[PDB]
This record gives C-alpha cells, sequence and structure tokens, in this order.
C-alpha cells in the first residue's frame, strides 16, 4: 500500500516537510524535526509517500515554525492519495 502526498508550498515556506502518525498499520514515526523533506514534486509541488500504510494523520511543516495546521491540531485524516492545496483534492487542481 502506501500513501502518497502532495503537497503545494505556501510562497513564504521553506522546503517542506511531512510529519505523520496514527499510522495504520503502525509504521515506524519521525519525530517533529525529523519530519522528512518532500521531494520537489513540479513549481511548488512537493511530494513524498508513506510506505506501508493505509492511513495515516499529517501535518506540513518546514524545518523553520511555519506548519499547517496549526501547532497542536490534529493531523489532517487520509485514507488515500494526495493533492493538498489548501483544499484536499484526488486530483491535481
Ligand atoms: O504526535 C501527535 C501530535 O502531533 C501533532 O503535534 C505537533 C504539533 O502540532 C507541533 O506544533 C509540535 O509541537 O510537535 C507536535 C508533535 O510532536 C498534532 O498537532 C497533535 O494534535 C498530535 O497530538
Amino acid at each position: 500500500s502506501g500513501l502518497t502526498i502532495y503537497f503545494k508550498k505556501p510562497d513564504s515556506w521553506g522546503t517542506p516537510h511531512l510529519y505523520y502518525y496514527d499510522t495504520n498499520p503502525k509504521v515506524d514515526e519521525p519525530t517533529w524535526s525529523e519530519a522528512p523533506e518532500m521531494e520537489h514534486y513540479e513549481g511548488d509541488w512537493y511530494t513524498h509517500t508513506i510506505e506501508g500504510v493505509e492511513s495515516v494523520r499529517l501535518l506540513f511543516k518546514d524545518r523553520g515554525t511555519n506548519q499547517w495546521p496549526g501547532p497542536g491540531e490534529p493531523g489532517f485524516f487520509r485514507d488515500q492519495d494526495g493533492w493538498f492545496d489548501g483544499e484536499w483534492h484526488v486530483d491535481r487542481p
């Protein structure tokens, strides 16, 4: 299985990282500061695949203090791929 997630980077952000927890099925889960670099995709879009996973809660961050959603707010729940530009889409919008 595995979730591919694409994320449109806000202009003022550094390169996005994907933080995730509540993996199902359970898979290794990085620390906030060790959340992985999303690979550059096309233009503003970046991407990362969580291996081994049907569902996840996730937050986007950079190496700075930016994150979406806010500090402490629950991760976005996916399900399925994958495109977030401020709202979620099954296809590139
Ligand atoms: O790990 C569960 C926890 O993850 C998310 O928390 C982040 C938080 O949003 C960051 O600002 C920073 O404090 O690191 C935390 C993870 O260690 C969710 O926001 C939170 O709801 C969830 O419980």
